[PDB]
């Protein structure tokens, strides 16, 4: 409206009375999105961007965060009018969808650097005319339900957002970017990515928010960075104990990325009486199992990230295999290039140097390294048959010579007595291969000293050596 009764907790004096605004409004009908934004990015603002004379918490008067909430309304309504565009079934036209998103992205500055911290909320959009790629999309989303179009939801997957909306909530709409030097598809369905079996897309299986899950990707997308070193303790608590109210609520049954977050937020900083963070990563996995087809990558991702700063080397790397066991039912597209990033991160440093210290403590006597452990060298396999398998049948392949001596390295770890003990076994510690790269590189495996050229030949498919 706003309305009387979503004004009566103002002014917001501390975390605990935002926390008490996000109950009240998702036990409303429609938790009211645009006034949620603005008032995380309120906050934000003052506790991550602008701390000048900040003493204990940025108060949020009702005057304040009507005047930006009318700021919104009024720009949207003027720019937008719904008689041009006729609702029948009580659903939203791709006309009236791409209106919105013109009318969001024409009030954007000509010019800014689109991956900065604390552009994410509709507060970014009113006091700075600056939005991230996926906050346009979020601020679509607001605009939507501030014109009454109730069957507009922000759809997600793991690096892109875009809109869902029409008969049956079917359609889909770009709205915003996505990458740098991509062209703008704004407008267009999503079924040509979803045919091709990108990961952008998730073939499919990518998130249909309902209100609450927007909710809780406001709160996802809060950034509690202050700089490079620093974080907000403040911001952190807010996200932490919002994320736990939807949690209680039930709106992240169908969000493993939110999980995640509040099982690193956990690691950080536990809640007593919570579940620790190995059980909320494993929640956010058993969500991506039950809800999208185990089609998404983060989920085990996340696990691995906390296994590895735990040094838990074996599960980390049962994680990363998990990971690549997920990636190779996809086929490697253009603009996938964020996991693509993703993997030959885990495979060229993080791995790296985690068998790197487990070597340095095996020549100090330790006991039950991964290192000697025949099920962790059958987990670094996996992870390499998986990347392997994503390659086949891709229009862009994945491996290169510069991933040979990294693979080279860390086979070379383990002792030709423990890669001997996995037995890989043929359709029709044990292993299956599915990639034709791993399986013709069996016979080079248990090598005492590993062929490394060899190994370079099959795994880039090069196939020539040096004339001379
Ligand atoms: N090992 C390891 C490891 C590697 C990567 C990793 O990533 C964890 C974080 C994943 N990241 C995925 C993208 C995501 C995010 O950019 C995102 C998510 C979905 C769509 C979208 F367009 C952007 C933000 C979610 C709230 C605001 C945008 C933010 C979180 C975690 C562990």
């Amino acid at each position: 409206g706003l309305k009387a009764a979503q004004k009566t907790l103002f002014p917001l004096r501390s975390i605990d009375d935002v926390v008490r605004l996000f109950a009240a409004e998702l036990g409303r009908e429609e938790p009211d999105l645009v006034l949620l934004s603005l008032v995380l990015g309120f906050v934000e603002h003052f506790l991550a961007v602008n701390r000048v004379g900040l003493t204990y918490f940025p108060v949020a008067d009702l005057s304040i965060i009507a005047a930006l909430y009318a700021r919104f309304t009024a720009q949207i309504r003027g720019a937008v009018d719904l008689s041009l565009y006729p609702r029948e079934g009580g659903v939203s036209s791709r006309e009236l969808v791409k209106k919105v998103s013109d009318v969001i992205w024409n009030s954007l500055s000509r010019s800014y650097f689109k991956d900065r911290a604390h552009i994410q909320s509709l507060f970014s959009f009113i006091t700075g005319t600056k939005l991230d790629s996926s906050g346009v999309a979020f601020a679509v989303v607001g605009a939507c339900q501030a014109l009454g179009l109730r069957d507009v939801h922000l759809a997600l997957s793991e690096d892109h957002a875009w809109v869902v909306f029409g008969p049956n909530g079917e359609q889909t709409a770009e709205v915003t970017w996505h990458g740098k030097g991509n062209e703008d598809r704004r407008g267009q369905t999503v079924n040509a990515g979803v045919a091709e079996r990108s990961w952008l897309y998730l073939k499919g299986s990518y998130m249909r928010c309902d209100r609450k899950m927007e909710v809780a990707f406001m709160v996802c997308a809060i950034n509690p960075s202050i700089d490079l070193h620093t974080d907000s303790l403040e911001l952190l608590q807010l996200q932490q104990k919002l994320l736990w109210l939807l949690y209680d609520l039930g709106h992240l049954e169908r969000y493993p990325m939110a999980l995640g977050n509040l099982a690193d937020l956990e690691e950080l900083e536990p809640t007593p009486g919570r579940p620790d963070p190995l059980t909320l990563y494993h929640k956010g996995i058993a969500s991506a199992k039950t809800y999208y087809r185990d089609e998404h990558i983060y989920p085990y991702m996340y696990l691995a990230g906390y296994h590895c700063r735990n040094r838990n080397v074996r599960e980390a790397l049962q994680a990363w295999a998990d990971t690549a066991t997920v990636i190779q039912d996809y086929n490697y597209c253009r603009e996938d290039e964020e996991i693509y990033k993703e993997f030959f991160e885990v495979a060229n440093d993080v791995i790296p140097n985690l068998l790197k210290e487990a070597a340095s403590l095996l020549e100090a006597g330790s006991q039950g390294s991964a290192l000697q452990d025949p099920e962790c060298f059958a987990h670094l396999l996996r992870f390499y048959d998986g990347i392997c398998k994503w390659e086949e049948g891709s229009p862009t392949p994945v491996l290169h010579v510069g991933w040979a001596t990294f693979l080279v390295q860390s086979l070379g770890r383990f002792e030709g007595q423990v890669r001997q003990k996995v037995r890989i076994v043929s359709v029709p510690p044990v292993l299956t291969f599915q990639s034709e790269k791993m399986k013709g590189m069996k016979e080079l495996l248990v090598a005492t000293k590993i062929n490394s050229s060899a190994i370079k030949l099959q795994l880039t498919a090069q196939s020539q050596v040096q004339m001379k």
